[PDB]
């Protein structure tokens, strides 16, 4: 299933994003699709935001986390829930979720990674995504 990380935040996969009834039942109405290659399965049912990026070292996700912040913050604003998903829900999605938590609750990186890793054990940002979260930390501070 998709993994609830905050009141308003789920972390999941493409197969979670294609499971309409699951999403509806969980009260999701916003979907953060952190992929280039996976579709928006239900346009007209959910509000989408797309981060059209591949799960590769050359991807600069850092440049997109305030956009991601904006959207997820939007979900909460209207009293709703957001699914953050990729293809596997392991790297692009997980990293994004970790960054939001750092920004949002002002959590240390190990703090947030640890928080997210505990609930979604398969979470595993790619090594370049890890470097960037460390940067993000430095940026949030400086």
């Amino acid at each position: 299933s998709p993994t609830q990380i905050f009141e308003h935040v789920f972390l999941g996969s493409e197969w979670n994003a294609s499971n309409l009834e699951d999403l509806q039942n969980r009260g999701v109405r916003y979907i953060l699709n952190v992929t280039r290659e996976i579709d928006n399965f239900f346009p007209g049912v959910f509000e989408y935001h797309n981060i059209r990026v591949y799960d590769e070292e050359a991807t600069d996700l850092l440049a997109y986390w305030n956009d991601t912040y904006k959207f997820i913050s939007k979900a909460k604003k209207h009293g709703s829930k957001c699914l953050v998903h990729s293809k596997m829900g392991v790297s692009r999605s997980a990293s994004t979720v970790i960054a939001y938590a750092m920004k949002e609750y002002g959590w240390n990186l190990d703090r947030a990674y640890d928080y997210v890793k505990e609930r979604r054990t398969v979470t595993k940002p790619n090594p370049s995504f890890m470097r960037q979260l460390e940067e993000y930390q430095g940026i949030l501070l400086a």
